[PDB]
């Protein structure tokens, strides 16, 4: 569907002023009033910041928000360990006329080199072929902090549907790992001219191409 | 949180119907339409229904909306395992001047069946070796309960040294996908008769063999 862009990931050393954007558009951002959430994984979306520039309650003095044109931060001014969380941003769409979501970013009280990832793109192998059936994988190893965001295009349009990603785990070198895999149909994958894998990590896109090559 | 009043849980089985209802006010539910968002612990909202009774592009017919009068309901029929998140209902506020987000509801889907885990193993691609670089990618995916076990072996002995494996994470489906990945030299790789990767589902094994190359 159509959201609201935000980096997978920011972050920074200790006490550090780090800052979550959000962009988007003429009918929601900047026409609407953008409110910022702190989600995590159980049951938790606390509202943070309403009518973009107000703070909720049992909200540090530490957190504020701004908004531009069509985009909106928010800073955490003052990085504790307590923060590290996801982060949401939501607008009122009057154009669709529904709330439109940010789709979240990771803050990390950054503990360690940064490191991007290292994309791999495979495609379906002969004895899946030859089974008929056919995915990709996408492997994203090598990386921190542990936040990726993943698309995925066949033939320069991009696949939304059956693109499953991996949630990041920290591999045995403390780095971060991460699949994503598409589904297809050996038809569906011989029907393509190529298949691009495209992960974003704190500033750095890589992208990964691959095209059907084996006895056709 | 807490502003347009939800039940805070509901409970069912694959195939019963679950009704999440949704309480206003005259300026709110009353007066605008009712929106529904499905929520996965992680990922951003995605609208379900909108205009009180409609629905986005891809929901299923599993999914129906009403407003009552003052209050909305959202109905899954024929309840499935993958519709167990939280749901959000939304209307835009006359007097207060923006939007009201419902207080959430989680569904749970009492027992899901076990599914025993898809296993696909992958040998270097040609292009990461047309770099002198070789990744071995078991992937295991659509598996319920999450524990698994996965094992290496070269040759039927087990090439346990430079292999990371995800922890299993719950895909779109509530069904996990976990992968693991062996990196060797583009030698050492081509140094053996028979890679294999191995998956311990639940006092069950599928075991799946990869050879170095072949087809034209």
């Amino acid at each position: 569907q159509s959201v609201l862009t935000q980096p997978p990931s920011a972050s920074g050393t200790p006490g550090q002023r780090v800052t979550i954007s959000c962009s988007g558009s003429s009918s929601n951002i900047g026409e609407n009033s953008v409110t910022w959430y702190q989600h995590l994984s159980g049951t938790a979306p606390k509202l943070l910041i309403y009518e973009d520039n107000s703070r909720a309650s049992g909200v540090s003095d530490r957190f504020s928000a701004s908004k531009s044109g069509t985009s909106a931060s928010l800073a955490i001014s003052g990085l504790q360990p307590e923060d590290e969380t996801d982060y949401y941003c939501a607008a009122w769409d009057d154009s669709l006329d529904v709330a439109v979501f940010g789709t979240g970013t990771k803050v990390t009280v950054l503990g360690q080199p940064k490191a991007n990832p290292t994309v791999t793109l495979f495609p379906p192998s002969s004895e899946e072929l030859q089974a008929n059936k056919a995915t990709l994988v996408c492997l994203i190893s090598d990386f921190y902090p542990g936040a990726v965001t993943v698309a995925w295009k066949a033939d320069g349009s991009p696949v939304k549907a059956g693109v499953e990603t991996t949630k990041p785990s920290k591999q045995s070198n403390n780095k971060y790992a991460a699949s994503s895999y598409l589904s297809l149909t050996p038809e569906q994958w011989k029907s393509h001219r190529s298949y691009s894998c495209q992960v974003t990590h704190e500033g750095s896109t890589v992208e990964k191409t691959v095209a059907p090559t084996e006895c056709s």
